[PDB]
């Protein structure tokens, strides 16, 4: 007998593929957001340069 | 950052041009304008030559 070190497996097999891929999609989300913040923050000076001037 | 260093240049570009100026080429006139006094003074005399005479 040896089946339950086979019935483990399986149980490794049927993987969680845990919510750390999409709450890291949402927080690799979270870094091309940031792409768009990185654009942003060119334009927090200039639409502050207009607001100023 | 520093444009705004750049922002009070372009206020300094955009000078005045003091009234000092138009007020002065008013005061420059005051010089030409006593250039047509200077010329006055020698009448000044002469006119009052006739007037006395």
């Amino acid at each position: 007998f040896t089946l339950i070190e086979l019935m483990i497996v399986i149980a490794i097999v049927g993987i969680l593929a845990a919510v750390a891929l999409p709450a890291y999609q949402d927080y690799t989300a979270r870094a091309q957001v940031s792409e768009a913040i990185l654009l942003a923050e060119g334009q927090k000076s200039a639409v502050t340069e207009y607001y100023l001037n």
